[PDB]
């Protein structure tokens, strides 16, 4: 069997998926249903059972076993950037994270978890995985700052694996729960569909990402389960484009709408990262070597998905 926890939200459903489509559906999915519209991201695949966070960090502690663990893919994260509870966010990230990791490496489990582009801070180059470019700029930042130096730590004396994806601008299907942290692509969407102007940040002419579909990550999390290769790797497609080049993608499939700017939120400043762009150099070096989608086509799937 394999564990995917966070698989009831958007990256862990889209490994899910994945699994499903590799015909694997021997899948314990963890999460939290508390907002309970999540369950679509599950609907239509094909898992083996559930179970809550807390419950499973119960288990898990008192050392239970769920049967022949193939991998646990770690995806579940309070993934909310504008969330400053810090005790909850070390704990439901950081701590978590660790006592995951430790059952995993007691039982020599592949151990496959989401760590975040967030880490890198305001930069405008070298986005590489060593300690001295990182410095987030949010708590959310540094609970995976700090578990991503905590698995370091260990690395040199595992005996099984261990990788950390850095996710950079993921966007795609099955992330409809997520609010306000959902992509700028699936919110122009829902804007230009409730018959709304689509909306940018005033600035967005001079911000970039690298944005990466859902689909090409998960992709990765599959090849590096498959082949077994341990470290911490940025998980972009290498280029950095505009917000407005989303917007230019998503307008160009609505074949209407025009951009509106408004006030870059008050709770953004001094926490925002105006600039990412993944350096994929140690990806390749592990040897993946597939292409990503752009921005252009990711995009134009995802708006054929939602639509
Ligand atoms: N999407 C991106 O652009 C992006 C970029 C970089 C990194 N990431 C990381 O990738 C992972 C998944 O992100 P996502 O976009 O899929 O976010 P998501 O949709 O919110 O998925 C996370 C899910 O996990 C649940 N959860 C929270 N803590 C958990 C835990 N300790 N164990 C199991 N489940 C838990 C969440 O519920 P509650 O929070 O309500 O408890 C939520 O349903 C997260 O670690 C996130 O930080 C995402
Ligand atoms: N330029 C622009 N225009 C309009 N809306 C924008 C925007 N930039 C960002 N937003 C919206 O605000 C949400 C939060 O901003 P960020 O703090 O910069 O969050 P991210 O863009 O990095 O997205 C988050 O990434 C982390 C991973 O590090 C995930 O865990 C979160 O779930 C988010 O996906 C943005 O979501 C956007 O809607």
């Amino acid at each position: 069997m394999i564990i995917v926890t966070g698989g009831a939200g958007f990256i862990g459903s889209n490994i899910v998926k994945a699994l499903n489509d590799k015909g694997i559906t021997d899948i314990l999915v963890v999460d939290n249903l508390k907002d309970g519209t999540k369950f679509v991201n599950l609907v239509d695949l094909n898992i083996a059972d559930y179970m809550d966070k807390e419950d499973f960090l119960i288990q898990i502690m008192a050392g239970e076993e769920f049967g022949d663990v193939e991998a646990i893919f770690h995806e579940g994260a309070c993934s909310s950037t504008t969330e400053w509870d810090g005790k909850y966010m070390m704990d439901n990230n950081y701590q978590y994270s660790k006592e995951l990791l430790h059952y995993c490496l007691e039982r020599e489990i592949p151990f496959l978890y989401a760590s975040s582009a967030a880490t890198y801070g305001g930069r405008t180059s070298d986005f590489i995985e060593s300690r001295e470019y990182e410095k987030p700029l949010n708590v959310f930042g540094y609970s995976k700052f700090l578990f991503d130096e905590y698995v370091r730590q260990i690395l040199p004396e595992a005996n099984s694996q261990i990788v950390g994806f850095r996710y950079f601008n993921v966007y795609g299907p099955r992330e409809g729960h997520k609010g306000s942290m959902a992509s700028v692509a699936f919110h122009l969407n829902t804007q230009l569909n409730n018959g709304e102007s689509p909306k940018l940040f005033e600035g967005s002419e001079n911000f970039k990402r690298d944005f990466v579909y859902v689909g090409d990550v998960a992709d990765v999390n599959l090849w590096f389960l498959e082949n077994g290769v341990s470290g911490i790797f940025n998980l972009g497609t290498g280029r950095a484009e505009s917000f407005q080049a989303v917007a230019d993608a998503t307008l160009a499939y609505h074949k209407k709408g025009q951009i509106e700017y408004i006030p870059f939120p008050d709770k953004l400043k001094g926490r925002y990262q105006a600039f990412t762009q993944a350096d994929l150099t140690n990806l390749r070096a592990a040897g993946y070597d597939k292409p990503f989608k752009t921005v252009a086509e990711g995009v134009t799937e995802y708006m054929a998905w939602l639509n």
